[PDB]
């Protein structure tokens, strides 16, 4: 079939450092993908391992001489982190369902061995029908390899967003940290706000949630199930912290809040 090659780029979906990614329209089927135009070897690599209903879908990539082309799922409904409206969040239902679908790829990530360490609202791409996808696997690594288990070392991440012990410890366990991330995106949804800058006994919201001065903003607008559940998650001990298997057996995780998407229907 003539041209079905042929992919026109109609808009500016990211740009940085990096390079940029483009919304490309199919010349004769018209299907959306997202195109990353570019340490890439790597993000290559990790995703071509990778097949989940919420992870961003690879579809492959091409090298044209010095540029790098990765043929990416593209999610129309944009980035959860515009979804949270600032100082308020979202309503309590739709944080829980994007939590849910944000554990079912995390727990997917990490059985395959893989640790995304850069969990954020911006990473987290939601398709037409508000499905949550993890994005951007550029800072990606792989914590187990035949069933060995390594410890990570290096500082990767986005300092509101980091676990404790990646700015205390020389050596961590990569779960406990995209656990600590997750907590800090539901913090996000459920206040419209970020706790502290870092977490740092320096930091005065770091050393007040410790001290549970939950009477205080962000805590103060998150309701008492909810928030038993991130006093379990931003736990500073990462082998005292909550791991995902005890996430989806919590109170509030189980609670029923969440209507499905709405179906056409008539009366009479
Ligand atoms: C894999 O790595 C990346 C991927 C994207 C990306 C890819 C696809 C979409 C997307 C972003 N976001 C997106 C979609 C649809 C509409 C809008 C979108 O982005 C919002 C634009 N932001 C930047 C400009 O200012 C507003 C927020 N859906 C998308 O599917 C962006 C950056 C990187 N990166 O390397 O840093």
């Amino acid at each position: 079939v003539p041209f079905v090659e042929d992919w026109d780029l109609v808009q500016t979906l990211g740009e940085g450092a990096y390079g940029e990614v483009q919304l490309a329209v199919n010349r004769v089927t018209e299907e959306a993908v997202a195109v990353k135009i570019v340490n890439i070897k790597k993000e290559i690599c990790i995703n071509k391992m990778l097949n989940h209903e919420n992870v961003v879908k690879f579809y492959g990539h091409r090298r044209e001489g010095n540029i790098q082309y990765l043929f990416l799922e593209y999610c129309s409904g944009g980035e959860l982190f515009d979804r949270i409206e600032p100082d308020i969040g979202m309503p309590e239902p739709d944080a829980q369902r994007f939590f849910h679908q944000l554990m079912a790829g995390v727990v997917y990530l990490h059985g395959i061995g893989i640790t995304h360490r850069d969990i954020k609202p911006e990473n987290l791409l939601l398709d037409e029908r508000d499905n949550l996808k993890i994005s951007d696997f550029g800072l990606a690594t792989v914590f187990r390899y035949n069933n060995r288990e390594r410890l990570l070392n290096k500082m990767c991440g986005t300092l509101p967003y980091v676990a404790p012990e990646l700015l205390k410890r020389r050596e961590f366990h990569a779960e406990p940290v995209d656990v600590w991330s997750c907590g800090i995106v539901l913090t996000a949804m459920l206040a419209g706000e970020l706790p502290w800058d870092q977490p740092s006994d320096s930091c005065q919201e770091y050393s007040d949630w410790k001290e549970k001065k939950t009477y205080l903003n962000p805590w103060k607008k998150i309701d008492s199930a909810p928030l038993a559940l991130l006093h379990k998650i931003l736990v500073e001990n990462p082998s005292a912290r909550i791991t995902i298997p005890d996430i989806k057996k919590d109170r509030w995780y189980n609670k029923p809040l969440k209507k499905g998407a709405k179906r056409p229907r008539v009366t009479s």
